[PDB]
């Protein structure tokens, strides 16, 4: 037996940083959970008991708080790229860091309408994301996302002309609701090293602004065909906005909320033009996925 | 034996409403979770399978729907006092009815600057929640809540000249991270019935109002002695604000932010003044709790 | 405005503790999460900011693991005894401790069919836990409990002859599914201190097993006419088996398992005698509780 | 643009199945949640709003059920076999399906030292679980799995010899606790199509008993190295046991539990070979990864 591929590291890594402005008072806070999983010539800990090819994980643990004090950690795809550089320039025997961050929302609050200068709120529990993968000859491959967007719209979604047969009971319809969590992911040029990371960091905070704002207005603004033609819809925009991007997926689930028939009680009428009343569905549930190059 | 307390029901009950003003093109939407549970002369049920006195959880579950269609869901403390008052009113043989409503939101989205039609967003997991105990002979008696408000600030804590023995390894601290998952309940004087709380009826959602906005503004503001000193003066604010409310409870996390000395590594400064960077802890963590009346 | 309830402490602190005999080389392990909350003469560091009045929750924290390492933490009874009774007795001013522990499974495996001496398995996440309140003046009131003792039945149950008005839909049935999480509370007689409590150490353990042992052979053996008369006779049981015992609790879940009607897709037949295959429901799920007692 | 990935179905599908023996009375039970996304020609749907080239999703859960009622559910490997099978034979457009199931357990009970012919204990949160993958023209792909298998070792592991730098503040230490959630996944070689799966069938369920055999026994005897070695003996020793399996890959978490220095409190000893009391750590976690296969 051998081993084909290992890799190991430290998971959920709970991170805060502040940064404080002394002339203005005015304090900026930033939430991550880390993950750096690590690849090299360490098949020998598994087969040999040989520990001392181990960076231990308490080590990259150690080694991700002081990257922090030491560095930016937005946006994201640039302090990932800096941890994830550090592993395999440090270690000769290191040929891949595998960093994963989770960036949780502190937005600032406004305080009878002025913005408080250190006082902050989990706004929603979307996050921002990114995963950074820096290989050694082969430079810094990143995918940024946002996750945990949810979204509901009351009319302007339909569903008809599906296939039909003995398997089918679904009704096809004019006006449903249409609900999601949304996952969208951009994926990154490859870059050669943290320069070329560097160099287009404005691009990472303006392409996540545009990804959420695609993801919004289109969802609000689509009198949708389907989650399919909506989704295929956000990711040719965001394509289109950002040169950099080589592919946009998205992975959406549908969340159905159901009409209910309250005929059988003194003939109520909650169904079609007359549904107001609705049973939301924990599950099961619709899973629809695309990636989306150019052509 | 003997039953000496009993109640049952239906519990996790998934509510959508939709309101269309069709003149306009402006839909709102409505979401809940919703538990009934009911007492009365069911003691039988149990001790001799008298399934007679038992008005099934799956009925109590369509009247839930039943009562959402003919009625509005909202304020919360509204709906549920039409819905308890409907079992006390039709069931001769029960005696109180138990109505916990959890309220998700759905936050009309701005698309474009412009507030959309019929697109909403999750913009929290915060909720507004009541619990309605209507007894028969003993009027309504409503708890609200606001739960799962989740905020930092970054400086403007502190804790000092707490009890030091030999249990004590705690030090002082003059300026400290403070975050908490706020669970704030105002308690209602009991009202009647059903017509004296459509008497009050705007007080409701003015109240809840009040209670975030106080939550917050204090939170902000509040140079904090303790978690116990500066929940206090956000009680004492809310009941001075409504002569309805009897008593605010707080219920309130202190989830800790610990420093991180990494001394160790190249004498880097990462504590007190210096400290930048530190280490969210999941668990243990302080749990304050206080009810506040008038004297 | 005053304090009309206070209380305060450290939640969510999870123990491990290890036993090992050297002799043997058997070594037995207990792992827990522990609750301390405690009252008293404390109103004036929320109107005051007094924290003179304050024993730190940090320094709670330290109390709960000074006191496993000095005192058995089994059966949890005893511990959550110790622990209450020492900060009533240690602290003039706090005249309530209020202790919950959970108690998670570790139970030894068996390898090669032997028992092995220092390995284990979370073999369920049934929990054991207790709520000790140990008030000055008042001694020490104690409740037991097991939860989410997960378990299904595939026939004998029953649900007929239940109340059928205009708000009901439900068929009678005559065989159906049953499955239920068993939250099952036992409350002991009021003990004096903490000796009497020691005085029936043995109780415990033996109560816990008997409560369980009831559950799972009533569930089992009962020709269930419905939620409520099984677990009547549960209790009943309990009851006449400790006469320490003053009531017994229990809140069950009636976790729904619903028919597929499949006769639409080429006659298959799915229900009633047919029925083989179903429709887990995540929710709504009834909820059924009662407290018995003695007459 | 152009789609370059798509898949889309139903997820989250619970589904509970009873077998009934007439003769005997033994019932017993299965209950899985299955996830099927299907590919083919469908990228329309996505571009231009064709709906003709979706099987509904709805469809989807219906053709579950049905083909539960139709086939065996068990073992999980065949069942997913037949239901990838039947979307890419069913539907000329399809061309793969991917087919995911956890199954949940229904332990029977021994009630009286006898098992009961038809009530269940969900005795484990531990799931078995298959990711059945049916390409057109490329037969059917298997990946099998045990997950959630959560163990303790209160002594018997090690960690030393570990590199150490400036990033290092771990001790070396010759005796620790080893805790972890087992994750253990074996690929089957690819099966032609359903005959040949259905030639294999005994070796599902034998495959599944030998990997948690050996996880557990390896786990409780090995006096471990480092968690990387004792993976490794696991997977090499499930290797040697079934040549139709192609690999082995673990992903292990170490649950790290912490010892608790108590000697600032009156010198009390419990480091060391005095450690008795300890915390456990929820987060972070070190994540230990490898694949091993045949020379
Ligand atoms: O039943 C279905 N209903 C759906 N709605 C949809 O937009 N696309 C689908 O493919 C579908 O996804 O859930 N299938
Ligand atoms: O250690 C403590 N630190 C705290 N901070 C606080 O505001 N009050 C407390 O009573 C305290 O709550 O967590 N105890
Ligand atoms: O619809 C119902 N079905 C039930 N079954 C039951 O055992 N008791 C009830 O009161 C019931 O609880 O869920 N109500
Ligand atoms: O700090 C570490 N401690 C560990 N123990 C271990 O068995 N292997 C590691 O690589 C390690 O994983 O968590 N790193």
């Amino acid at each position: 037996s051998a081993v084909k591929a290992a890799r190991y590291g430290k998971d959920n890594v709970r991170v805060y940083k502040v940064h404080k402005d002394e002339k203005t008072g005015v304090q900026t806070v930033y939430e991550m959970t880390v993950c750096v999983l690590l690849e090299g010539e360490i098949e020998t800990s598994y087969t040999k008991a040989d520990n001392s090819v181990i960076v231990a994980t308490d080590s990259i643990k150690n080694t991700i708080y002081i990257t922090a004090k030491q560095n930016p950690v937005t946006p994201p795809e640039l302090f990932g790229s800096i941890l994830g550089t550090h592993f395999i320039e440090k270690y000769n025997h290191i040929h891949a860091a595998h960093v994963n961050i989770v960036c949780h929302r502190w937005t600032r609050m406004d305080i009878d309408g002025k913005p408080h200068p250190h006082s902050f709120i989990r706004d929603s529990e979307e996050k921002r994301n990114v995963q950074v993968d820096v290989v050694e000859g082969k430079g810094i491959d990143i995918k940024s996302s946002l996750s945990g967007l949810t979204v509901l719209k009351s009319t302007n979604s339909q569903f008809w002309g599906f296939l039909r047969d003995e398997y089918t009971t679904l009704k096809e319809t004019w006006d449903r609701i249409l609900s999601t969590d949304v996952d969208a992911t951009w994926q990154w040029k490859n870059f050669s090293g943290l320069q070329e990371v560097r160099s287009h960091v404005p691009k990472f905070d303006a392409t996540w602004a545009t990804a959420r704002e695609v993801t919004l207005k289109t969802f609000a603004e689509d009198n949708s065909a389907s989650v399919q033609a909506t989704m295929y819809k956000m990711a040719e925009q965001i394509l289109a906005r950002q040169q950099l991007i080589e592919t946009v997926e998205y992975s959406l689930p549908n969340k159905h909320y159901f009409e209910i028939d309250l005929s059988w009680h003194k003939g109520l009428q909650n169904t079609g033009k007359n549904a107001e009343v609705f049973a939301p569905q924990s599950d099961p549930n619709g899973l629809i996925k695309c990636t989306v190059g150019r052509s």
